[PDB]
DNA sequence: TTTT
């Protein structure tokens, strides 16, 4: 049946205040029936130190990665993580945005992303028939991409806790990570979603420990705290 | 809008 590509951006390095500093991973996934996991993945790491948190960088990074993965694997459709009711990105011009039911800042950021992303969605559509749709939180593949973003942020944490000495990572909404036998398994904590999961291989440098607990300043989000081999 |  329907094969979908989706992207999301989702690691977050935090300060001792538990407040975000920057995002870590952008991940595009290919999802087939039965839509609990990813057949294929593309990961692009950002620099969480010096990241734009207003949304412009994350959404732009998502569309470019997903289009890359989509051109290769040819899904039926791409799912973009922005809850705009499913309108196609190739149709998201400025007046179509100004007529949306969203916050003035929402319109301000999208219209600015529109300038370059909307023609980019149109070009890709003219040559593949593949829509990019702003479905956001009601898409299962987007949630899978989010879970993979979490997974690869754990992986990024583990492999960069040496440069740093301590690392505080905010995972995406209600998900956990487990690491056993050299691989990260991420799972949604939401039973309502139907058992979504992913995994990535990791190489854990001996001596490095980690711990998962709630973020006190962001209910429903978990902290992945990792201590350097000391 | 999106991030946690
Ligand atoms: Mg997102
Ligand atoms: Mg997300």
């Amino acid at each position: 049946m329907m094969r979908i590509v989706a992207a999301d951006t989702g690691g977050a390095v935090l300060d001792e205040t538990f407040e975000p500093i920057g995002l870590i991973a952008t991940v595009a996934v290919l999802v087939e029936k039965p839509y609990r996991s990813a057949k294929e993945v593309m990961v692009k790491y950002a620099n969480p130190y010096d990241y734009d948190l207003t949304g412009r960088q994350a959404i732009r990074d998502e569309v470019l990665l997903a289009i890359e993965l989509a051109r290769k694997v040819k899904p039926d459709v791409i799912h973009l993580d922005s809850t705009l009711g499913g309108i196609e990105l190739r149709k998201l011009d400025e007046p179509t945005i100004d007529a949306l039911g969203i916050s003035d800042k929402g319109k301000e950021v999208w219209k600015e992303l529109s300038k370059d992303l909307q023609p980019l969605a149109r070009k890709f559509w003219e040559e593949t028939n593949i829509e990019i749709v702003a479905i956001g939180k009601s898409s299962v593949p987007v949630r899978i991409a989010e879970i993979y973003a979490g997974i690869y942020s754990a992986k990024w944490g583990i492999e960069n806790v040496e440069k740093e000495g301590h690392l505080i990572i905010g995972l995406p909404r209600y998900m956990e990570v487990n690491i056993k036998d050299g691989k990260i398994i991420g799972r949604s904590l939401d039973p309502r979603e139907g058992g979504l999961y992913g995994s990535a291989e990791v190489s854990v440098p001996e001596g490095v420990k980690w711990e998962i607990y709630p973020n006190p300043v962001a209910r429903r989000f978990m902290i992945f705290e990792i201590f350097s081999k000391r």
